[PDB]
């Protein structure tokens, strides 16, 4: 988060803070506000996960580039530390609760869409209508999870869901949702490194089947770790209305 300490010509930052109700865990969400003027209908915004490491990752071409069409306002919800990832915490509030300690998605879901979001959308035009929530890895599982019970977001991006480790069942239970509730929800998939493949394909093809607006971002041979830099920058693009 040191481009928010730094300062972007681009965009102007504000940090602020968050307790989960256990009081365990600590919360810092930086949000950043294009410095370009707002469309009448609102800045879109994206909400996203291990906010830490997004903010010592964002750079200003990726800030410019976002400014050549609408830029979002970005809120990444990240915690009170020092290191860019905080492992614990999210690998606490970010595995589903229906499928270490782990399954805490549900209420981060509550803290995130009842406490945060009301409050950083404060004294902003946001076009709430186009609402995005961007997650990687176990941030992945929770986007899913998101999917599956949120009518807060409108557009979702799951990146290398890490499912393939006691989370294989919250696919299926995607490509299991009701027919009517979910025709038009946006899912975008996405994933790299390289039957996943196959699994995610046929998702896809099952959802789009029911009506259901997924889609998938490829970008083969991109490691897992390659994959969190590609999927945040590419949705920061795709929500901008690239």
């Amino acid at each position: 988060p040191n481009i928010a300490d730094k300062g972007s010509v681009f965009y102007h930052f504000s940090a602020t803070s968050f307790d989960s109700v256990d009081g365990t865990r600590h919360y810092r969400v930086w949000t950043a506000v294009p410095n370009t003027t707002a469309p009448a209908s609102g800045y879109p915004i994206l909400y996203m996960l291990d906010g830490n490491a997004v903010m010592d990752r964002l750079d200003d071409e990726l800030l410019k580039q976002l400014s050549e069409k609408t830029p979002p306002v970005i809120v990444a919800v990240g915690y009170q530390t020092n290191l860019p990832f905080d492992l614990n915490s999210r690998a606490y509030d970010y595995t589903p609760a229906a499928e270490r300690k782990s399954g805490g998605s549900n209420n981060f879901r509550q803290l995130l869409e009842t406490r945060i979001a009301p409050k950083v959308e404060q004294g902003l035009n946001i076009d709430r209508q186009r609402r995005g929530l961007w997650g990687h890895s176990y941030g992945g599982l929770f986007v899913l999870d998101s999917w599956l019970s949120s009518s807060y977001f409108r557009s979702y991006y799951s990146a290398s869901p890490s499912l393939g480790r006691g989370y294989d069942a919250l696919l299926s239970r995607v490509t299991a949702v009701e027919p009517l509730q979910f025709c038009t929800k946006h899912l975008a998939i996405m994933e790299g490194s390289a039957g996943v493949l196959s699994k995610i394909h046929t998702t896809l093809t099952i959802l789009k089947d029911k009506g259901v607006n997924a889609v998938f971002w490829d970008f083969p041979n991109l490691g897992h770790g390659p994959m969190f830099n590609a999927s945040f920058r590419q949705a920061l693009l795709d929500i901008s209305g690239e």
